[PDB]
């Protein structure tokens, strides 16, 4: 019953409960004449919520906050963006105006500035070298190395064995690469290997776009990235 791109009007946001205190949020956006889905994460931290990634733009992110209040009724106090593209930081200004403390790595913040995208206020330290991990409340943040972008982070929820791979991980229905202008193709499979080695216990894997699955999404993504490498 996971909502797919064809079910969600641009401007609407859906929530999908994965476990006690863990949801994904799903939105859609138009770009270059097509419509794409996008995922983020919501993790309960006591009586507050941690948000992972925006809903791709100001209008979607405003709807996201309204759906959170309607369906959960707890305040979003912190948000983390997992890389610098608009499906991760677009809407950060909406979050900040709502009193959310927005976070990203120094690398993400610099790349967002250069690209002209919205810049999360706070900086996540300790994530600059491949294999680095830091705790952030109810989650662990992990920098696996360059992949979809040089700055992409992954997020693990240990209480629920949920691994949020972000745009470094592809859904199964994507059999060809897309939006890889900022990627490091040569290192992407190695970065995926670091994820597998660090979170081999993950049970639920959430890509940046599309349907969740298991750790086989990591093998799937390696297959697709290597095929694009050899195009
Ligand atoms: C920043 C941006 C804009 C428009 C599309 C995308 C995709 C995408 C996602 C699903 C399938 C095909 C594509 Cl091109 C990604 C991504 O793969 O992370 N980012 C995007
Ligand atoms: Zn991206
Ligand atoms: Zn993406
Ligand atoms: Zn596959």
């Amino acid at each position: 019953e996971y909502p797919t791109v064809s079910e969600i009007p641009v401007g609407e946001v859906r929530l999908y409960q994965i476990a006690d205190g863990v949801w994904s949020h799903i939105a859609t956006q138009s770009f270059d004449g097509a419509v794409y889905p996008s995922n983020g994460l919501i993790v309960r931290d006591g009586d507050e919520l941690l948000l992972i990634d925006t809903a791709w733009g100001a209008k979607n992110t405003a709807a996201l906050l309204a759906e959170i209040e309607k369906q959960i009724g707890l305040p979003v106090t912190r948000a983390v963006s997992t890389h610098f593209h608009d499906d991760r930081v677009g809407g950060v200004d909406v979050l900040r105006a709502a009193g959310v403390a927005t976070y990203a790595s120094p690398s993400t913040r610099r790349l967002a500035e250069v690209e002209g995208n919205e810049i999360p206020t706070h900086s996540l330290e300790g994530l600059s070298s491949s294999g680095d991990a830091v705790r952030f409340g109810p989650v662990e943040l992990f920098y696996p190395g360059a992949a979809h972008s040089t700055d992409n982070l992954v997020v693990y929820v240990p209480s629920a064995s949920v691994l949020y791979g972000g745009c470094a991980i592809y859904e199964l229905s994507r059999t060809s690469a897309g939006n890889v202008a900022d990627a490091d193709l040569a290192e992407w499979p190695t970065s995926i290997e670091r994820i597998q080695q660090h979170y081999p216990e993950a049970q639920f894997v959430i890509p940046g776009h599309g349907l969740p699955g298991g750790l086989d999404l990591l093998k799937h993504t390696t297959n697709v990235v290597k095929a694009h490498t050899n195009r």
